[PDB]
């Protein structure tokens, strides 16, 4: 099965997320399959730092408002869909994530909002580097992964 942790923000790269300010009430992901994140930053920084959120102290904690309007927030978005990179094909990297928890966005705010088809999992306080498996770069012209240039994260620590 998947290990469950009492700390729903075990995955976070940023200490000090205030779980009680997350609204509306979060439905936490309890599975442990691979998740994906498109990002413009290459693995040199992402594997060293993990994914930190833009604004844990003063960002937008309401999940509905954060989906309606992109704005600094305590959340790092990922998706259940390996192929979401093809929509976001101008972001040069597709990161493969194996992290506990996260807020299942469609379970929390419903499945009819603007980004429901992106099947998102939002990580409050981001995702520490030990939960990032690796990356594949994305070719903008063909919208495909450059699979000969993928890279494992030296800091990935398997946990199940």
């Amino acid at each position: 099965a998947c290990p469950q942790f009492d700390d729903r923000t075990k995955a976070a790269a940023d200490r000090g997320v205030d779980v009680d300010r997350i609204t509306p009430e979060p439905v936490w992901r309890t599975t442990c399959g691979t998740l994906y994140r498109s990002d413009s930053r290459g693995p040199q920084v992402v594997f060293e730092e993990g994914f930190h959120a833009k604004d844990v102290q003063n960002g937008q904690y309401d999940v509905e408002k954060y989906v309606l309007v992109n704005q600094p927030s305590p959340y790092v978005s990922t998706s259940y869909d390996h192929d979401l990179y093809k929509t976001w094909y101008k972001s040069g990297y597709n990161y493969y994530v194996d992290a506990p928890g996260g807020i299942d966005v469609n379970k929390t705010i419903g499945d009819t909002h603007k980004w429901a088809d992106q099947v998102e999992v939002a990580f409050p306080g981001g995702i520490q580097r030990k939960y990032i498996i690796g990356v594949c770069p994305v070719d903008r012209q063909t919208k495909t992964e450059i699979m000969s240039d993928c890279e494992s994260n030296p800091h990935y620590q398997p946990w199940h």
